[PDB]
């Protein structure tokens, strides 16, 4: 409940844009305005009052609203290219984009220091960037070309890679730091730090930027729009004020400037390129494109390398599966029998350290097996779910009655044939003890007051009790294999024993034949 | 004779274009092994005495000191740009290694090549590949990519050559300059790109020819002496090219070619041709850039195949799940109760002919073959082995099925792994369709030294026993319908079996009662 209160907020409406910008949202066909950020008081020295039901004309200039009249005409706002003005002797980029009927035109402001960078020598090591991808053989090889080429373009202290995990929480797997200055490689952080809205808002948005974080929210004016007469939708404008306890939580951390773009791997949040600096600065948006792109080309190759893993592990799993096959199509015995007359390769299939095998009211047990009633139990517990195969790593977690045996057994692997008959094949790894290093106090994510993020950063053990090693992609590919090719040869064993039964039953008429002779 | 189009050695073709420089040297101390002839006309240096000698000689002391630090101990795979003005003519420097000593080669660049500069052409790169995770299909993914190509290159056409299983390729995307002869949707025969060309394009990606009318410039020791053996210019982009290419390309009307290798899973998937009217030099940096395009347009185009086949299996997904549910609850023979609804079945897979196989019956539904010509398909279709088969052409592997190509020009079968005779067969009727090719496909040659076809107009080919192909969601859906066949028909088979052996053991006492009279 009070916890649930930090995934309430609408971000998505804020009412209020970061001062590094200016905002417009217009009507489209004669561009005239119907808000406009409260920051033209002192940029442009324009009353943002009276600029309402307006056109860009009397701020913008003419030259300048005719050329986006014609760039916004007939156009999807998905391919426009540079756009830079000089409005009063300040400069702007325009970025467009369409809300709800409506033309929202962000004018992020170009600092001297953003004019003195230059996309040319900051997009140089693009081609070799690539290449290096490219020719990365490894997953962490991966990552720091990718982060290191990416605090060189941006020039950040901390670059960060926060892959999300199932429940929420999140690891940092990738870390390029500047000299004296604290290091979050390995950490994992609650799932607090980014609330549900955050991420179903950055599922859609892939780039977000703040310079600074003691800024004051400057106002949109008037807040409602005279259109539908609610609050308008900035879910994609990069000049978006963020959250307060998000500044708070940055300041906390003690960086001051933030980067992130969202990595996406088939419409999911996979984890964000983080990005820390410890004085405020600005990124130009030419150049937060260029992260992007390099952060939609990272997931592809993550994805792509992920595929090329899972086939390496299926192929070094071939010869075990084949010559447990070969041994279960010639043992004429039932097929988990036959199965296991071999203990020891069953046990090199999945790398476990016992293995239980169940047919009808007798278990065998090989290697570091539990009491058998607590595996018929547990086995009669895992039908109930009806899945052909089961992977857990963690049993306890979703097995009360696994706190018994977890020293012996805390991972579990079980298939079994879609047949009446009791029968399994599970797999026993035993608990691996694991310091999971957190950022904080894991049983307290959040300072509870308003809420307030936790001022404390630091490390701490958590020795996290029966949890077993992970089960590989190729451990359950070979678990699946493996049912499979016992639904194949029992499949061949029960049409050949019924052919058999069947034969014998035409010997037998011939035999009964025989017998009225 | 056609054979010999596969037999000349290309990787030691003993001499070099002229639009460059070779030194093959010792890697220690830069001692020259052998140089390229063309040093009489460039620097002017006697190729015969330049033996024995360090490259201080002819390249000077700092660049030679430059070279020697670059490849010391490198793998020469993150080497950066290379840039010498000898003499006072520019050389761009690559640096690889072929057989224990060090390659490396000079790219001239001309006066045209200078004022060509990498930033611009370069500027909307990441542009470029925001374009390329943003296009939806795989059309516009072709098109954004070759209009890419064509504004860094210049050239007048671009062609996208997807390769085929047989050997020959077919375009798939075209860009041409105007009053150029269009080349989209055309075939082409494998004998233009024989088999060692498309071995040695595996391992290099990259290929420039500026110029056909060229003479080879011959390399000068022409054995090394070092195990008197060729040079192997395998990875050299100064490669002198076979002269029946370059009278293949003077045919076509070209006279300058660029190809990248594109790469999936170590297979040649494709090549990004491209041809220019009049000779002209291209940089090696944009070459680089065009390579990184390729291996992002590979990426691109096996995420967007995984993405159509996961969109095939969600259409699927529905009526595999309803066959499912009739199959499990029909208390008959799993194929029985799946020829229960024959026109669900035939939209299943979108064929017009359904051939169930159940024990020496089989049913036929629909646009079906002759019962016994359908058997003998069958008891063939099993000498294989595989699982499950598609083919969309019968009678190219299967010479008695000329007879019905007009019915049953493809098939799609799938069987239970077991010894009784049982399977589905679904058959979709033959489409008459014109394939185009670039000239005559059974004259590739006109044979007078192999010499390449003159003509290149376009050629209808009826071809007919071809019927439409088999989607992936197609074999897909066969997969799943054998796997749920599978597991219900183990099911049934237990059951049976469970009821079976008790009458074999009762007739045993039956027989045992008759015995005992
Ligand atoms: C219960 C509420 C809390 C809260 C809410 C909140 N946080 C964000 C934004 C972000 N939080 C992030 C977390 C991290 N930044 C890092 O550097 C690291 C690790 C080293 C982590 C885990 C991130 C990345 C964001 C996105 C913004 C950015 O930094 O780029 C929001 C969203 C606000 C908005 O988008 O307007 C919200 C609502 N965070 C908490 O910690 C608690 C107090
Ligand atoms: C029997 C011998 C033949 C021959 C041999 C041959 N051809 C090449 C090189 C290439 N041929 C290509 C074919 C095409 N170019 C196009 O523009 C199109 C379509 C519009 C096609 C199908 C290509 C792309 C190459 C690669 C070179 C390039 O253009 O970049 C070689 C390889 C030579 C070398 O690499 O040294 C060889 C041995 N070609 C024939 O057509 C017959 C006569």
């Amino acid at each position: 409940v009070l916890l649930a209160n930090c995934a309430d907020e609408p971000i998505q409406f804020p009412g209020a844009i970061q001062p590094h910008g200016l905002l417009f949202t217009l009507k489209e066909p004669e561009l005239t305005i119907l808000q406009v950020s409260a920051n033209v008081q002192s940029v442009l020295g324009k009353v943002p009052d009276q600029l309402a039901g307006q056109t860009l004309d009397c701020v913008l200039g003419a030259g300048w609203a005719e050329v986006i009249r014609s760039t916004s005409a007939n156009d999807s706002l998905v391919d426009v290219p540079r756009l830079l003005m000089s409005v009063e002797g300040v400069e702007f980029e325009a970025l467009l984009h369409r809300s709800q009927e409506a033309l929202v035109l962000e004018l992020e402001i170009q600092d001297k220091a953003a004019q003195a960078i230059s996309y040319s020598e900051r997009t140089g090591n693009m081609g070799r960037m690539l290449r290096q991808l490219h020719a990365a053989a490894d997953l962490q090889t991966l990552y720091e070309v990718s982060v290191r080429e990416i605090q060189r373009m941006t020039g950040y202290d901390r670059v960060l890679i926060y892959r999300f995990e199932e429940e929420g929480h999140g690891q940092v797997i990738a870390e390029a730091s500047a000299p004296a200055m604290e290091l979050f490689n390995g950490l994992f952080f609650p799932a607090s730090d980014i609330p549900e809205q955050a991420r179903e808002l950055y599922r859609r948005n892939w780039l977000r930027i703040i310079p600074d974080a003691n800024y004051t929210p400057v106002p949109l004016v008037p807040q409602l729009r005279p259109d539908t007469q609610q609050q308008l939708d900035l879910s994609f404008s990069t000049l978006r004020s963020v959250s307060p306890i998000h500044c708070q939580y940055m300041k906390n951390m003690g960086v001051l400037s933030s980067m992130s773009v969202s990595l996406i791997q088939g419409g999911k949040l996979w984890g964000l390129i983080s990005c820390g600096h410890r004085t405020p600065l600005y990124v130009s948006h030419e150049l937060r494109s260029a992260c992007q792109a390099i952060g939609q080309v990272l997931s592809l190759q993550i994805s792509a390398m992920e595929a090329l893993e899972v086939s390496r592990q299926r192929e070094t799993k071939i010869q075990t599966l084949q010559q447990l096959h070969q041994m279960m199509a010639t043992s004429d015995t039932d097929v988990f029998d036959g199965l296991a007359q071999q203990p020891q390769l069953l046990m090199d299939l999945v790398g476990a350290t016992g293995v239980a095998i169940i047919e009808d009211r007798q278990t065998h047990c090989y290697g570091n097996c539990p009491e058998p009633s607590d595996i018929r139990a547990l086995h009669t517990w895992m039908m109930a779910g009806g899945e052909p195969v089961y992977a857990s790593h963690h049993l306890s977690s979703v097995y009360p009655p696994g706190e018994a045996y977890q020293t012996l057994a805390s991972g579990v692997l079980a298939m079994s044939l879609p047949k009446p008959v009791d029968n399994g094949v599970i797999w026993f790894r035993p608990e691996v003890k694991q310091s999971v290093q957190w950022s904080g106090d894991p049983n307290k994510p959040l300072n509870l007051d308003r809420l307030q993020p936790r001022t404390s950063f630091e490390i701490w053990k958590v020795e996290m009790t029966g949890i077993a090693t992970k089960w590989s992609h190729g451990d359950v590919f070979a678990a699946n294999d493996l049912r499979r090719s016992a639904l194949e040869n029992d499949l061949a064993r029960q049409v050949s024993k019924e052919q058999q039964a069947v034969r014998a039953r035409d010997e037998l008429v011939a035999v009964v034949s025989h017998d009225l002779r």
